[PDB]
């Protein structure tokens, strides 16, 4: 708990030089076009451009703790905006290029971006979500719920119940939400393409899900500034900023990154929008 293994922290960053970065993003476009079922895996690296620190980056939460320094927030969680990467993921879902989305992030930004909760596994919880210990009914709040480790927030259930509301933030010893883990695993096993964005892939089982795609000859793409646990298993490793990589990908795909309306919750994926015709590859 105090001795919890925080893994490899503060590994050097790697930057693909510009011609190499351009060729690898063109190859990522090629895999998306060819794949039937694409699953995205996100971690803390996709929120660092919103001013939320990651865990194991050069200035991450655990890296700084290890050096006796403090991580720095440039926002609250309430005032944070979805990155270009978050809104790209909204669009790829809408046009049906993204089958499912698996996140380790607690920052509440996939939800708040309007990403459909029925295509989202939030494996480590959501700072904005409390759940009735009685009926399991979830509430997505406009402010962080105020506790971590699955404690009583002090609020009660309002479903026609009065059950005790608790946070959904897992502590080190807490096993993963069964529904979210089972859907993420099923999505990962069934995928022919798994793309990792801003996760070092050091947590079990979260970080191991993308390896399930390798079963039955799926492809694995890892986008990350630092080395990751599964680098040797990747068909393609892109070392660059996830916003640079995703803006370029969207341009190759002929998709706009959509406007953020402000914090909005979508329970269920809408009908799929029209998408560009595919290139002859
Ligand atoms: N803008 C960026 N572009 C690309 N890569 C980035 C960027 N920002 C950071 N990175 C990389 O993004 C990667 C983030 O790795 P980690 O910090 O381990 O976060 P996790 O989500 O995988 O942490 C998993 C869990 O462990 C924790 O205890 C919590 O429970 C977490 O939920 C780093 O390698 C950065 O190099
Ligand atoms: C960075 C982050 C989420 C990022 C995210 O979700 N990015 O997408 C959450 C902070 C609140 C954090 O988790 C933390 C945990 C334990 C701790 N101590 C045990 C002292 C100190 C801080
Ligand atoms: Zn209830």
């Amino acid at each position: 708990p105090f001795t919890a293994d925080k893994g490899k922290c503060g590994l050097p960053e790697i930057f693909d030089p510009p011609e190499e970065l351009e060729r690898k993003v063109w190859e990522l476009a090629r895999l998306v076009w060819q794949s039937s079922s694409v699953v995205f895996h996100t971690g803390a690296g996709i929120s660092t451009a919103s001013g939320i620190p990651d865990f194991r980056g050069p200035h991450g939460v655990w890296t700084m703790e290890e050096r006796g320094l403090a991580p720095k927030f440039d926002t609250t969680f309430e005032s944070a905006r979805p990155t270009q990467t978050h809104m790209a993921l909204v669009q790829l879902e809408r046009v049906g290029l993204l089958r499912f989305l698996v996140s380790q992030n607690v920052d509440g930004l996939h939800v708040r971006s309007g990403f459909p909760r029925d295509k989202l596994a939030e494996l480590h919880g959501n700072m904005f979500v409390e759940e009735c210990a009685k009926c399991k009914t979830q509430y997505v709040r406009d402010t962080v719920v105020g506790t971590m480790g699955l404690k009583a927030t002090g609020r009660l259930c309002t479903v026609a119940c009065r059950g005790e509301l608790r946070d959904t933030i897992l502590d080190w010893e807490d096993s993963l939400p069964d529904r979210d883990l089972a859907l993420a695993d099923e999505a990962s096993r069934n995928a022919d393409l798994s793309i990792t964005l801003g996760t070092s892939l050091q947590i079990r089982p979260s970080g191991n899900l993308p390896l399930a795609t390798k079963r039955r000859g799926g492809r694995l793409v890892i986008v990350n500034l630092q080395p990751t646990k599964h680098d040797r298993h990747a068909d393609l490793r892109i070392h660059g900023y996830v916003d640079e990589v995703m803006t370029r990908l969207m341009k190759h795909l002929g998709l706009e990154i959509p406007a953020w309306d402000g914090p909005r919750v979508l329970e269920r994926a809408l009908p799929p929008l029209p998408r560009p015709p595919t290139p002859k590859l």
